[PDB]
């Protein structure tokens, strides 16, 4: 919940379909479309942490190109009320998932249950639970 | 389907986080703020399909809003290697299947298998 936290936290889950997330550079130009200019380097130094607090203007930018509001970065609530749904994305990335959720698809509310129920039985048995 | 649909299509699959579909007048907005500059009521009848076959830069500034690729529109590999996929979402969404697919996630890669396994071990129980 750093600042460079959330941000690559949306430069990771937020991005075009049959594609992979922005570069910072795709960022960077997007910004000079709406005439913006923050520098490449000004990117990089708070996606590491060399300087965070940044700008509202600084921040309502990114969060403008996103296209998710910047209460994301502010309201620490907010970014749960959001990441939620924004985890969510990284999730049906996952091949597995996909397939798994594919396969379950077909079966009764009561037999996808036991799949519920048998995916509990193997985080507990990682000690993810 | 035709152009009417699949810019109708894109409104109705792509859109962001935490959000409800994108709209015509958004869409206009944002481009403008390009620099880029585009009719209201083109669009609405483009989207009524009372004016297709519209400039190939119509169809790019478009695709660039949407942040996709322009063949969406020309080229149908492209499409159905992506709509079908776009169709994953309300049948792998808020179905129950959710908490399957969202508890599934944090698994190793060896345990999903074994989800996998216990799957065809229930469709068997009905037919397969």
């Amino acid at each position: 919940t750093t600042f460079a936290a959330r941000l690559n936290r949306l430069f990771d889950t937020v991005y075009p379909p049959g594609r992979g997330p922005h570069t910072s550079a795709e960022v960077i130009a997007a910004l000079k479309a709406e005439g913006i200019t923050m520098s490449a380097p000004y990117l990089s130094q708070l996606r590491s942490g060399n300087r965070t607090n940044p700008s509202g203007a600084t921040m309502a930018a990114l969060a403008n190109f996103f296209r998710i509001k910047a209460a994301y970065f502010t309201d620490d609530e907010y970014y749960e009320k959001l990441d939620k749904e924004l985890q969510w994305l990284c999730t049906m990335r996952d091949d597995g998932v996909r397939r798994i959720a594919q396969r379950a698809h077909g079966l009764p509310s009561a037999a996808q249950q036991k799949v519920l129920d048998r995916i509990d039985e193997l985080r507990r048995a990682e000690g993810i639970d």
